[PDB]
Protein backbone atom coordinates (compact mmCIF):
# COMPACT_ATOMS: atom_id res chain seq x y z
CA UNK A 1 0.00 0.00 0.00
CA UNK A 2 0.98 3.54 -0.79
CA UNK A 3 3.21 6.05 1.30
CA UNK A 4 4.34 9.01 0.43
CA UNK A 5 6.54 12.45 1.12
CA UNK A 6 5.70 16.19 1.79
CA UNK A 7 4.34 17.83 -0.48
CA UNK A 8 6.54 19.54 -2.93
CA UNK A 9 4.00 22.81 -3.34
CA UNK A 10 4.98 26.30 -3.48
CA UNK A 11 3.28 30.19 -2.73
CA UNK A 12 2.82 32.54 -5.26
CA UNK A 13 5.44 34.49 -4.02
CA UNK A 14 7.68 32.05 -4.27
CA UNK A 15 7.39 31.71 -7.68
CA UNK A 16 7.17 35.91 -8.18
CA UNK A 17 10.28 36.19 -6.56
CA UNK A 18 12.16 34.45 -9.31
CA UNK A 19 12.57 37.09 -11.79
CA UNK A 20 12.29 36.02 -15.35
CA UNK A 21 12.50 38.60 -18.17
CA UNK A 22 12.26 38.21 -21.93
CA UNK A 23 14.99 40.13 -23.94
CA UNK A 24 16.72 40.24 -27.48
CA UNK A 25 19.75 38.01 -28.15
CA UNK A 26 22.11 41.23 -29.62
CA UNK A 27 25.66 39.04 -29.42
CA UNK A 28 26.45 36.18 -29.93
CA UNK A 29 30.11 33.95 -29.77
CA UNK A 30 31.63 30.88 -29.23
CA UNK A 31 32.28 30.16 -25.56
CA UNK A 32 36.05 28.49 -26.49
CA UNK A 33 36.58 27.39 -22.65
CA UNK A 34 33.52 25.42 -21.90
CA UNK A 35 33.24 21.78 -21.48
CA UNK A 36 30.99 21.34 -23.19
CA UNK A 37 29.99 23.23 -26.57
CA UNK A 38 28.82 26.61 -25.31
CA UNK A 39 27.78 30.44 -26.73
CA UNK A 40 28.51 33.08 -25.12
CA UNK A 41 25.20 36.15 -25.58
CA UNK A 42 24.73 39.50 -24.81
CA UNK A 43 20.90 39.77 -24.33
CA UNK A 44 19.32 43.29 -24.75
CA UNK A 45 16.35 43.15 -21.40
CA UNK A 46 14.85 46.70 -22.79
CA UNK A 47 16.19 49.93 -21.16
CA UNK A 48 15.48 49.58 -17.65
CA UNK A 49 17.36 46.54 -17.25
CA UNK A 50 20.05 46.95 -19.84
CA UNK A 51 22.66 44.47 -21.66
CA UNK A 52 23.45 40.99 -19.84
CA UNK A 53 25.74 38.41 -19.94
CA UNK A 54 24.76 34.88 -20.53
CA UNK A 55 25.98 31.62 -21.95
CA UNK A 56 24.01 28.60 -22.94
CA UNK A 57 24.74 25.06 -24.12
CA UNK A 58 23.12 25.50 -27.14
CA UNK A 59 25.37 24.57 -30.66
CA UNK A 60 23.46 21.74 -32.02
CA UNK A 61 20.27 23.68 -32.99
CA UNK A 62 21.53 27.27 -32.75
CA UNK A 63 24.11 28.83 -34.35
CA UNK A 64 25.76 32.60 -33.34
CA UNK A 65 24.34 34.36 -36.40
CA UNK A 66 20.69 32.77 -36.17
CA UNK A 67 20.53 33.36 -32.48
CA UNK A 68 21.10 37.32 -32.79
CA UNK A 69 17.58 38.67 -32.75
CA UNK A 70 15.89 35.74 -30.86
CA UNK A 71 13.79 36.09 -27.75
CA UNK A 72 15.22 34.55 -25.17
CA UNK A 73 13.97 33.72 -21.12
CA UNK A 74 16.17 34.31 -18.48
CA UNK A 75 16.48 34.37 -14.65
CA UNK A 76 18.08 38.66 -13.82
CA UNK A 77 18.49 38.02 -10.40
CA UNK A 78 20.57 35.78 -9.68
CA UNK A 79 24.31 36.79 -8.10
CA UNK A 80 26.72 36.97 -10.63
CA UNK A 81 28.19 33.50 -11.82
CA UNK A 82 31.93 32.88 -13.06
CA UNK A 83 32.14 30.39 -15.38
CA UNK A 84 35.35 30.08 -15.92
CA UNK A 85 36.66 33.52 -17.28
CA UNK A 86 33.06 34.43 -17.96
CA UNK A 87 31.26 36.38 -15.35
CA UNK A 88 27.70 35.43 -16.18
CA UNK A 89 24.76 37.86 -15.36
CA UNK A 90 22.02 35.31 -16.10
CA UNK A 91 20.69 32.15 -16.83
CA UNK A 92 19.23 31.76 -19.95
CA UNK A 93 16.30 29.15 -20.07
CA UNK A 94 15.65 26.07 -22.32
CA UNK A 95 14.55 22.19 -22.06
CA UNK A 96 16.19 18.63 -22.82
CA UNK A 97 14.59 17.65 -26.64
CA UNK A 98 14.22 14.01 -26.74
CA UNK A 99 17.73 13.55 -27.68
CA UNK A 100 18.74 15.44 -24.50
CA UNK A 101 19.86 18.23 -26.88
CA UNK A 102 18.64 22.14 -25.61
CA UNK A 103 15.82 23.92 -27.05
CA UNK A 104 15.02 27.23 -25.83
CA UNK A 105 12.71 28.88 -23.92
CA UNK A 106 10.45 31.61 -26.55
CA UNK A 107 7.24 33.66 -26.99
CA UNK A 108 4.81 32.45 -29.19
CA UNK A 109 5.23 36.23 -31.01
CA UNK A 110 7.54 38.95 -30.14
CA UNK A 111 6.85 41.11 -26.89
CA UNK A 112 8.68 44.25 -25.23
CA UNK A 113 12.19 43.63 -24.06
CA UNK A 114 11.62 43.28 -20.11
CA UNK A 115 8.90 42.42 -19.78
CA UNK A 116 8.16 39.59 -16.89
CA UNK A 117 7.06 35.97 -17.03
CA UNK A 118 3.89 35.82 -15.30
CA UNK B 1 16.01 41.71 -4.72
CA UNK B 2 18.95 38.40 -5.59
CA UNK B 3 17.55 34.90 -5.11
CA UNK B 4 19.65 31.60 -4.92
CA UNK B 5 19.67 28.42 -8.05
CA UNK B 6 17.77 26.56 -4.19
CA UNK B 7 14.92 29.71 -4.29
CA UNK B 8 15.18 29.03 -9.10
CA UNK B 9 14.62 25.04 -8.02
CA UNK B 10 11.56 25.33 -6.02
CA UNK B 11 9.54 26.82 -8.68
CA UNK B 12 8.47 23.24 -11.25
CA UNK B 13 8.07 24.75 -14.55
CA UNK B 14 6.93 21.93 -17.29
CA UNK B 15 6.59 22.52 -21.23
CA UNK B 16 2.89 20.73 -22.03
CA UNK B 17 0.54 19.87 -24.83
CA UNK B 18 -2.83 22.01 -24.71
CA UNK B 19 -5.44 18.87 -25.68
CA UNK B 20 -8.51 20.96 -24.77
CA UNK B 21 -9.99 24.39 -25.18
CA UNK B 22 -13.22 25.95 -24.24
CA UNK B 23 -14.39 29.74 -23.89
CA UNK B 24 -15.07 30.82 -19.97
CA UNK B 25 -12.78 37.35 -20.70
CA UNK B 26 -10.79 33.78 -20.10
CA UNK B 27 -10.29 30.22 -22.03
CA UNK B 28 -10.00 27.26 -19.98
CA UNK B 29 -7.57 24.25 -21.12
CA UNK B 30 -6.55 21.06 -20.23
CA UNK B 31 -2.62 20.54 -20.59
CA UNK B 32 -1.22 16.90 -21.21
CA UNK B 33 1.84 17.10 -19.25
CA UNK B 34 3.62 13.78 -19.91
CA UNK B 35 3.14 10.50 -17.89
CA UNK B 36 4.43 11.86 -14.49
CA UNK B 37 2.31 14.57 -14.14
CA UNK B 38 -0.29 13.65 -16.65
CA UNK B 39 -3.26 16.12 -17.55
CA UNK B 40 -3.87 19.22 -16.01
CA UNK B 41 -6.10 21.85 -15.86
CA UNK B 42 -5.89 26.12 -16.15
CA UNK B 43 -7.38 29.06 -16.88
CA UNK B 44 -6.29 31.93 -18.98
CA UNK B 45 -7.18 35.42 -20.35
CA UNK B 46 -5.72 35.29 -23.79
CA UNK B 47 -8.83 35.81 -26.17
CA UNK B 48 -6.71 38.69 -27.69
CA UNK B 49 -4.27 36.83 -29.68
CA UNK B 50 -5.66 32.92 -29.30
CA UNK B 51 -8.62 31.28 -29.50
CA UNK B 52 -9.86 27.59 -28.80
CA UNK B 53 -9.23 26.13 -32.27
CA UNK B 54 -5.41 27.68 -32.66
CA UNK B 55 -4.66 26.56 -28.85
CA UNK B 56 -5.11 23.39 -28.91
CA UNK B 57 -2.11 20.69 -29.98
CA UNK B 58 -0.06 24.29 -29.18
CA UNK B 59 2.98 23.55 -26.26
CA UNK B 60 2.57 26.02 -23.34
CA UNK B 61 4.57 26.49 -20.02
CA UNK B 62 2.90 26.06 -17.08
CA UNK B 63 3.98 26.08 -13.23
CA UNK B 64 2.87 22.48 -11.99
CA UNK B 65 3.46 22.95 -8.05
CA UNK B 66 0.49 25.52 -6.99
CA UNK B 67 -2.15 23.85 -4.76
CA UNK B 68 -5.67 23.40 -6.76
CA UNK B 69 -8.08 25.71 -6.45
CA UNK B 70 -11.74 26.31 -6.90
CA UNK B 71 -13.00 28.79 -9.92
CA UNK B 72 -16.52 28.10 -8.91
CA UNK B 73 -17.45 24.35 -10.63
CA UNK B 74 -13.63 24.62 -12.20
CA UNK B 75 -10.51 23.51 -10.77
CA UNK B 76 -7.36 25.15 -11.71
CA UNK B 77 -4.27 23.45 -11.56
CA UNK B 78 -1.24 25.16 -13.18
CA UNK B 79 -0.62 28.77 -14.26
CA UNK B 80 -0.26 29.15 -18.20
CA UNK B 81 2.80 31.17 -18.23
CA UNK B 82 3.10 34.57 -20.82
CA UNK B 83 4.00 38.07 -21.30
CA UNK B 84 2.31 41.23 -21.60
CA UNK B 85 2.85 42.84 -25.00
CA UNK B 86 3.00 46.29 -25.90
CA UNK B 87 -0.55 46.93 -25.21
CA UNK B 88 -0.69 44.70 -22.07
CA UNK B 89 -2.47 41.79 -23.56
CA UNK B 90 -1.22 38.47 -22.99
CA UNK B 91 1.08 36.46 -25.63
CA UNK B 92 1.81 33.10 -24.33
CA UNK B 93 5.62 31.18 -23.46
CA UNK B 94 6.56 28.99 -25.74
CA UNK B 95 9.10 26.34 -27.24
CA UNK B 96 11.59 27.11 -29.65
CA UNK B 97 10.62 22.98 -31.42
CA UNK B 98 8.95 20.21 -30.21
CA UNK B 99 10.15 19.21 -26.83
CA UNK B 100 8.68 15.93 -24.97
CA UNK B 101 5.79 16.80 -22.84
CA UNK B 102 6.91 16.84 -19.24
CA UNK B 103 10.53 18.41 -19.56
CA UNK B 104 11.64 20.87 -16.40
CA UNK B 105 12.87 24.41 -17.94
CA UNK B 106 16.09 24.80 -16.60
Amino acid sequence: QPTAANSGEISYADFEKVDIRVGTIVEAVPFPEARKPAIKVKIDFGPEIGIKKSSAQITVHYTPESLVGRQVLGVVNFPPRQIGPFRSEVLTLGFADANGDIVLAAVERPVPNGEKMC
